[PDB]
């Protein structure tokens, strides 16, 4: 799958809010142009003179995510954050010319990022109390990723002492994102879980946080207040589910080729940390089929 690469897998099943760190810091922010910011500032202008009801949003940058040594005590993940934005998005990694920026960041900086806005999305991994997880098929009119599969997810905008309220608006941004696009009760669901962090090479190397999150409601519910909503309540065309057991050997099936690079992230992490039992019990070969 050359179009998602793992950045970071969490241990103990993923991780709580209250053990990650977040540093947010200028030095974490994208380096200026070789030739200059005008060239984003240019394709800015281009765009607004086509689609004049555009506006600019700020965002968070991932710079790099630091894994404690596993088992300790104390803080378990560090995440480096600088700021970015949409307009900053739209003329780096969306540009035709993003591969090139990416070699002339490893030749400058040894760092293939260092002229990337890499904004931080957020995905989840959405179970159902019937065991299912939630996908969602992505309308045919979109820029990005037109008529694929995709999970609940988006990309926050900002407002370890100002580091724990940023922590605190990651957990909150992707429960938010479930409540506003599936239309749930933000009591039917569990404090998420962070599995770990994935790359989207079709998109020049930004990253998405990947998440796990329980619900109450059976797939039966969750589909009922999806729909309650109408045609207006969600951005998505349509809502479908997978049972945990299948959602194992997804890779070897033709739903793969549909499903959007985030989402593969989010489905590969969830295999790895929720999935792959360690111990004699889970892994009995009756409980764990072998192939
Ligand atoms: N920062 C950031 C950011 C990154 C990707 C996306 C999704 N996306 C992709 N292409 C788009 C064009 C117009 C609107 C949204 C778009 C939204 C925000």
């Amino acid at each position: 799958d050359p179009e998602v690469t793992l950045l970071l897998q969490c241990p103990g099943g993923g991780l709580p809010q209250e053990q990650i760190q977040a540093e947010l810091s200028p030095a974490h922010d994208r380096r200026p142009l070789p030739g200059g910011d005008e060239a984003i500032t240019a394709i800015w202008e281009t765009r607004l003179k086509a689609q004049p009801w555009l506006f600019d949003a700020p965002k968070f940058r991932l710079h790099s995510a630091t894994l404690a040594p596993i088992g300790s005590r104390g803080p378990q993940l560090l995440l480096r954050l600088g700021l970015t934005s949409y307009r900053d998005f739209l003329g780096t990694n969306w540009s035709s010319s993003a591969a090139w920026l990416r070699q002339q960041g490893a030749t400058d900086w040894g760092d293939t990022q260092a002229y990337l806005a890499d904004p931080l999305g957020v995905g989840a991994a959405l179970a159902t109390a019937d065991d299912f997880l939630v996908f969602l098929r992505r309308s045919r009119q979109v820029a990005e990723a037109p008529g694929l599969v995709d999970v609940p997810g988006g990309h926050p905008e900002p407002q370890d002492l100002a580091g724990q309220l940023v922590v605190h608006e990651l957990f909150s941004s992707v429960l938010q994102e479930i409540c506003d696009e599936v239309n749930l009760p933000l009591l039917t669901l569990s404090q998420p879980l962070l599995l770990g962090i994935a790359r989207n090479e079709t998109s020049a190397g930004r990253a998405s946080a990947e998440f796990y999150v329980q619900c109450s409601l059976t797939s039966e519910q969750v589909r009922k207040h999806y729909l309650s909503g109408g045609p207006e309540a969600h951005e998505s065309t349509g809502i479908f589910f997978v049972e945990t057991q299948n959602v194992r050997r997804l890779p070897e099936t033709e739903m793969w080729a549909e499903l959007c690079p985030s989402a593969k992230g989010a489905i590969i992490l969830y295999n790895r940390v929720q999935g792959s039992p360690t111990g004699a019990a889970l892994g009995s070969p009756a409980l764990l089929p072998p192939l």
